[PDB]
């Protein structure tokens, strides 16, 4: 939509869309993440986290290493850009960030923090 996404966590581990485009124009940038099935959070919970591809993988090991109480996010993460909180089925989450916070031509990565998710939810931002 503009200026938003409008993406899906579902009870088998993937997201709607694997890519988001930002638009410069834009001044704010807003996903709703929102989750279908029936598996609740402690199972197949969900979450949008945003970083830079090369910090990725260490935002997804510190939240795993954090649990489900700190819904896999390390505390004040200095790596994570904007991110919704953990969300089991039937709830939904939203998160406005600024959009000069997106260097251009740098390599953002949008995935979901809970254990195994990243390993098929996450996908590219680009911030054209
Ligand atoms: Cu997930």
């Amino acid at each position: 939509a503009e200026c938003s996404v409008d993406i899906q966590g579902n009870d088998q581990m993937q997201f709607n869309t694997n890519a988001i485009t930002v638009d410069k124009s834009c001044k704010q940038f807003t996903v709703n993440l929102s989750h279908p099935g029936n598996l609740p959070k402690n199972v197949m919970g969900h979450n949008w986290v945003l970083s830079t591809a090369a910090d990725m993988q260490g935002v997804v090991t510190d939240g795993m290493a954090s649990g489900l109480d700190k819904d896999y996010l390390k505390p004040d993460d200095s790596r994570v850009i904007a991110h919704t909180k953990l969300i089991g089925s039937g709830e939904k989450d939203s998160v406005t960030f600024d959009v000069s916070k997106l260097k251009e031509g740098e390599q953002y990565m949008f995935f979901c923090t809970f254990p195994g998710h990243s390993a098929l939810e996450k996908g590219t931002l680009t911030l054209k």
